[PDB]
């Protein structure tokens, strides 16, 4: 039901300590739909490309507060030659807003490609 | 022209095992090296799903160093609205005889008041 989300640059911390900041811009073509921009700071132990902002991009559907966004792990600080996409939904029914996602992370190990699966639960950082 | 270059050269059509079609457009990222913003349209043909047979915008990001991509569709247009969204992530495999885009996907949706996220996999080949 959520215009504070749509109007701001809100912040979301996951169970690994990473932080997602989202910005929404109305789609020129799709109703109730928004272009997602912002940045992602990865703090997940055992991963690369930690501690610096990476741009994120995706799409958000305001009808039932569902989102899908992606980061390519390439910036001025570090390049992990990989990308992640998250897809899930927001739940504002509790005293703390939560984002529940599943993610895939495509990467290479030498010449071998792979896609790792996982789940990120974020809570809003008011 | 190498297969990773044909991809960027203009618009390409990629077709998955369900008969769905992804049309990718690339333009250079404003801030990230070796990265492209992904735009285009997705026409769905998957059995047992909604929103079939019309174009939906797609958006995402592409890493050109090893041809890895992640893109999403919100299933809202002038024809149908499925109140859902899908994100695909994967890689372009140019090693075999024909190119395959290999992906995992997640589809977020509601069944009444219960939210869920469905997993699957799509392999896309050139048209
Ligand atoms: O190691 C890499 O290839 C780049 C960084 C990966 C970070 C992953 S993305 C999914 C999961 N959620 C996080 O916040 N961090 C990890
Ligand atoms: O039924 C819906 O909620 C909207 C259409 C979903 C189509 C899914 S997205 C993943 C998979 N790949 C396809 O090409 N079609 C299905």
């Amino acid at each position: 039901p959520d215009m504070k989300l749509l109007a701001g640059a809100s912040n979301w911390v996951n169970q690994s300590g990473s932080v997602a900041q989202f910005v929404f811009t109305p789609s020129p073509t799709q109703p109730q739909t928004y272009e997602v921009s912002g940045n992602y700071i990865n703090n997940a132990q055992g991963t690369g490309c930690k501690g610096t902002p990476y741009p994120l991009s995706g799409a958000y559907y305001s009808g039932n507060q569902i989102i899908s966004f992606s980061v390519v792990w390439s910036n001025a600080s570090a390049n992990c030659q990989s990308a992640t996409g998250w897809t899930g939904y927001f739940d504002f029914s509790g005293s703390q807003a939560v984002l529940k996602t599943d993610w895939n992370l495509a990467f290479y190990s030498g010449s071998t490609p792979a896609i790792q699966q996982g789940q990120d639960d974020f809570m809003q950082s008011v």
